[PDB]
């Protein structure tokens, strides 16, 4: 509030393994935390070119940049300056599973995100390992308070080259490092776009819009 | 077309919850194109039910969903041949239900035949102890696959004394003939039990359902 | 051996739906409860010829016929004459789910099983709806006590025409209708064999051997 | 086939995160690969004392040490000298999920295991974060061949302080780095015993017996 300015930058440090292939990624992002608008530029710094779809990593690259209306408590923004962690499970319909963890901290006008990524049982002839994916559909996260924590669930879908969808379910648990005022039951609508990349996706630029709201029919 | 701006319907439901057998009959009406409907349910066999009415309320009407013109309406197109649905419900304490529906049309009246099977509800959990207080408004992600419409919802039952009891629905809609398939979209709903008797052997509920594109797109 | 004779008969009544297809089945069985051997003959009395693999129904057609060594409490036999129920979830690797409930009672020398079967989301071109299955691999149930109940889990596999397996996970909860002495952590090994059938599986004969044991390596 | 000696040593290097908490572990093992007997000494080298049950790490600390009968192809031993990887998903009954990967290689008389562990959504008041677990029951893996890989499934159970079990399912995929002769459907029975440890589990000694077999009732 005082803590988070209307324009902020951030830094992403991600490392992990997909089917045992190790990688590191660094990003530089910026956006407007109260408008729910952000952009980031990512470089694969280790283990590139990645032999799997960039798309599984794009949503691990920024929760404080969500536009919350005044009458819904904003759990993440409240968690600063101490900050918060998040823990994500991703269950893909062909049996692949990822677990992703983030620590999020603030230094002046900059957030820092440390992300560990672990994914496996992606089928070798499936669309992640053959790189046949073409972006996530726009998605919606169901959010509710439980034991001091914010719990989110999304039905996600990757568009497939040649048509059709490849489904994934996200469960993300957000954990503020102090007690904050808990929101009621609500949603966050997002779209995540890859707006630029080089040929082997060792460089990527992404755009996201995130807006909290009440249920549409209530 | 086939579907009038005002329609009634009849629900015949039967099934078992933790092995306890029941039948329910219902009388509904609403406006298919406005996504508004109301039903009165009677437990006709196996009442009073020793579990929460709320697990049955979402099984009692897909034609009554307001579709905008630029989103094909899968279900309404399936008439007069009609359609079936197959639902799985996975509750967070391990309970699972499988529910199947057949929907048909006779003039001005739909008929829904519903078979419900739920089990592994913990004897001391909120369903068996009747501690649930209705569903949160919910949202269904819908997409097309192999001529079928596949829906998924994160549902939540409100609990007496506070907190939620979670359930994930997967519902697959199967038109009995080919129809024009819609793109990726959502349906928002609110289901409210507006009346009931002391033991929930008689229940009235009201549902609003509205289709839309993604909000942020 | 005062409630359960060394030779018993049984009657099965099963009804249910698969992908909305309604059916009924009746069976006459016989066996040696203490030897863990049994045979049953089944007839599809309503809804036949069934448009799906008989194999999804075969395991639902008799727990009292399991050979328990003397030093492992036999939850199911102890429940008699009052009897017991079971509740089963079946999760198939292509997304199909079944839920099955049984009530088991005893009248003299005969058990009666009432079974309600509900299965759905079987892909139209998958192995069940296309009848491509060729019996169940021999299987093992992991069994432990909790809350006065016996809880069982099995990794099951259907053999496929042309090679390969089609996987299914079972979870079965056994509920004695009176309190009984609870067994420790143990296993039941079974093999279910279809030994005869007519061309459309409207008549089926099955044999099952079931023997309880302690962990092999302990 | 004597790339693998009758007595062998190994080195384990494990790193990972549990609920965001980073750790590293090193171990020194020895055993008899043809007898399915092995023991290992573990040291938490970074991030100790760990704020969670050692027990969730103990099964990530040795597949070549399984006794195979001659008439069951031994997928893992055949993989050497090229070796193999494995990818494991653990689903705990209270919603916790871990993803574990291993690379296994051989140099002379010594195996080297590199293991990456990612666990999260352990409830703060659950038995893992409150350290209420007292070892794994002996367990049994169902194994079959698929697409040149070996697929395994176990129903596991941790014993609890005060009585009761805390359940976990393991799905493990073994991937040989060259083609090998594939086994039919079979099981491996194991017991994993922590035979010594210090007060905060920063040092641990473990013993494992593993033996493959055909189905007991077939
Ligand atoms: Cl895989
Ligand atoms: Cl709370
Ligand atoms: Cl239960
Ligand atoms: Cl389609
Ligand atoms: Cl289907
Ligand atoms: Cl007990
Ligand atoms: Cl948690
Ligand atoms: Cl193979």
């Amino acid at each position: 509030m005082s803590v988070i300015a209307t324009q902020m930058t951030y830094k992403v440090y991600m490392s992990g393994t997909v089917n045992g292939h190790y990688f590191e990624v660094e990003g530089d992002g910026k956006g407007r935390p109260y408008e729910g608008e952000q952009t980031v530029k990512l470089t694969v710094t280790k283990g590139g070119p990645l032999p799997f779809a960039w798309d599984i990593l794009s949503p691990q690259c920024s929760i404080p940049f969500t536009k919350y209306p005044e009458d819904i408590p904003d759990y993440v923004k409240q968690s600063f300056p101490e900050g918060f962690t998040w823990e994500r499970i991703m269950n893909f319909e062909d049996g692949a599973v990822c677990t992703v963890s983030n620590d999020s901290s603030i230094q002046g006008n900059c957030f820092t995100y440390h992300v560990k990524f672990s994914g496996l049982n992606f089928p070798p002839n499936g669309p992640v390992m053959q790189k046949k994916t073409q972006g996530w559909e726009p998605h919606s996260e169901r959010l509710f308070a439980r034991g001091g924590m914010l719990i989110g669930n999304n039905f996600m879908a990757l568009k497939l080259e040649g048509g059709g969808h490849y489904l994934c379910e996200f469960k993300t648990t957000y954990k503020a490092k102090k007690p904050v005022k808990m929101p009621g039951y609500h949603y966050v609508d997002r779209k995540l776009d890859v707006t630029n990349h080089n040929k082997d996706y060792t460089s990527v630029e992404q755009c996201e819009i995130s807006i909290a709201r009440k249920p549409v029919v209530a």
